[PDB]
């Protein structure tokens, strides 16, 4: 017939060969992340060579077809996402020494050891160890010694090559017709010709910056009394009123202070929410938690897990004898098979990041009916916004007698409600400043707006603005600070997490609301619950067949990302946080550092 009949058997064989060298080369990467060597890379790499090829064969194919034939917007959806000129613009040896730049940077970073001489011989990896070390301990110069280490001795080798890999990336996205590589980033977030949906990036960069503008004087307030606490925990380190040390953060570059709740609890006469001590003295392992997540989805209403993902899962670390990247990660692999990458420990962090690995995983099962190229979310802020439904739904203190882990004659009062929000607000308050810090950094220093060298004042400098943490030893132009991050130097986007707590508090808010829930919406449980995981089966199997505003209305009623559920959740928090700092100074001088005297 038609042309449009002609493109559709394009799709129908492109789907199905494509199906098939998509589960090949997925094989090979997993097969690289989880037992990485040499021949592991070269297998990566000629797979996903093979795989950009094809699809840059089919998408020149489709560039034939011209987009004025569509009746069936899923069949323009398609092809739109075929008419890529693709990052194969770029030409075979440029495209070479980026992929080079690229595993090389991720080799540095997940497998990079720290050899510093502060403690003259010290050499270890950041999987346990610096990660402990930042995370357990409580004396300044050990702190001091990871930090300058993990800086100094990782930085500086990323340097040159984020030099180049900004290059060679922005250059590319010119030639696929952006102004930048994040440009193709905040594009991946477009909305294009659906009756009123649309959605540019410009406007995504600005809603980002109106929702952290609204957000910023709860993360002001809950810094200054972190800060507090610090300065009443250590002594002479913390200057009066100004920022506070990069080190002393619970966590490595500063982006969780979930840690920083064993020095920060607001009431700590009162039984421990944070259940580590509970796991352990329950004799809790990986395959357990996995379980009980299982359990969870199954009482929501959503089916249990397939056979193949216990059997091919890599549910703890497989050891130190291989070097398997351990951040945690979600796995499609294509015709029914799916993985969760995993070095689960026994503790809230990774409970939590188990729930949302398993939300990741039924993401992924929901929609595999679908199209090849709909076989995604809508959103990478929609997967994680699933996760992180799981994760706040599973924290609840009636979820934990639930299953008996907590003592079934544990007693609900204000301070339990005043524990569980301060921790939920360090995680996810101190999450948001620092992602929008770094890729608002990234965005600017992209589109070029740094000379190369100044990137480093100016990084620290944001900072000392943003997320209100600050240097105790000067770092000059040689350093490359920002590519000590995992997603920094992996080629991902941060911004993604900043519209995975809004649009997980938002569908939160209006799940609870369809779960029919009486109370305040912070101990909401949507468990047991079967309609309410019927209603966001829907959503997240509807794909990305439609756009994700679409889905979005269809769970809350609304077009856009929106901070209004965020601050409904920490609202008696809030109060308290105020309550207590009403004799402190909230704020610091951009100009103030202990070290930028």
């Amino acid at each position: 017939s038609t042309i449009e009949e002609q493109a559709k058997t394009f799709l129908d064989k492109f789907n199905h060969e494509a199906e098939d060298l998509f589960y090949q080369s997925s094989l090979a990467s997993w097969n690289y992340n989880t037992n990485i060597t040499e021949e592991n890379v070269q297998n990566m790499n000629n797979a996903g060579d093979k795989w950009s090829a094809f699809l840059k064969e089919q998408s020149t194919l489709a560039q034939m077809y011209p987009l004025q034939e569509i009746q069936n917007l899923t069949v323009k959806l398609q092809l739109q996402a075929l008419q890529q000129n693709g990052s194969s613009v770029l030409s075979e040896d440029k495209s070479k020494r980026l992929n080079t730049i690229l595993n090389t940077m991720s080799t540095i970073y997940s497998t990079g050891k720290v050899c510093n001489p502060d403690n003259p011989q010290e050499c270890l990896l950041l999987e346990p160890g610096l990660n402990e070390i930042m995370a357990n301990s409580l004396d300044y110069n050990e702190r001091l010694w990871a930090w300058e280490s993990w800086r100094s001795e990782v930085g500086k080798q990323l340097r040159p090559l984020y030099e180049e890999y900004v290059v060679l990336k922005n250059e590319m996205a010119r030639a696929n017709h952006y102004e930048d590589y994040g440009d193709y980033w905040r594009g991946d977030y477009e909305v294009n010709g659906v009756d009123g949906y649309d959605y540019s990036r410009g406007q995504l960069i600005e809603d980002v910056e109106h929702t952290f503008e609204e957000i910023k004087p709860l993360y002001e307030h809950l810094h200054a009394y972190v800060r507090a606490k610090l300065m009443n925990a250590y002594p002479s380190y913390i200057s009066p009123i100004g920022c506070l040390p990069a080190h002393l953060l619970g966590d490595m570059w500063g982006r969780f202070w979930t840690n920083l709740y064993s020095l920060t609890v607001p009431f700590g006469q009162k039984p421990n929410i944070d259940v580590t001590d509970a796991m352990v003295d329950q004799a809790w392992d990986a395959q357990r938690i996995f379980k009980e997540a299982e359990k969870f989805f199954v009482s929501v209403g959503l089916p249990n897990m397939t056979q193949g993902f216990w059997e091919n899962s890599m549910l703890t670390d497989p050891g130190n004898v291989q070097k398997a990247v351990c951040h945690p990660t979600a796995w499609d692999l294509g015709k029914g098979d799916f993985r969760i990458l995993m070095c689960t420990k026994v503790t809230m962090d990774d409970f939590l990041t188990a729930h949302h690995e398993m939300g990741h995983i039924q993401y992924d099962m929901a929609y595999a009916a679908q199209p090849f190229l709909l076989r995604n979310g809508a959103n990478e802020g929609f997967h994680e916004a699933v996760g992180e439904i799981m994760s706040l739904s599973a924290a609840t203190p009636k979820h934990l007698k639930s299953i008996g882990l907590l003592s079934p004659d544990f007693q609900e009062d204000n301070e339990t409600e005043i524990n569980f929000l301060l921790k939920q607000a360090l995680t996810i308050v101190g999450t948001l400043p620092f992602t929008y810090m770094l890729e608002k950094w990234r965005w600017m220093v992209f589109k070029g707006e740094i000379p190369k060298d100044q990137w480093m004042k100016k990084w620290w400098e944001m900072k000392r603005e943003i997320v209100g943490v600050v240097e105790p030893v000067p770092h000059d132009e040689t350093y490359c600070d920002p590519a000590s991050l995992f997603h920094v130097s992996n080629d991902y986007s941060f911004i993604r997490y900043y519209t995975r707590t809004l649009y997980q508090f938002q569908f939160q808010e209006a799940l609870c609301q369809a779960a029919k829930h009486e109370g305040p919406l912070h101990k909401c449980d949507i468990s047991n619950s079967t309609e309410a995981g019927q209603k966001l089966f829907n959503m997240l199997r509807l794909g990305k067949s439609e756009p994700w505003t679409l889905a979005l209305e269809n769970v809350v009623g609304a077009k856009n990302m929106n901070v209004r559920p965020l601050l409904n959740y920490f609202e008696p928090l809030f109060t308290w946080l105020k309550d207590q700092n009403k004799n402190s100074f909230v704020g610091w001088s951009t100009d103030w550092s202990p070290y930028a005297d």
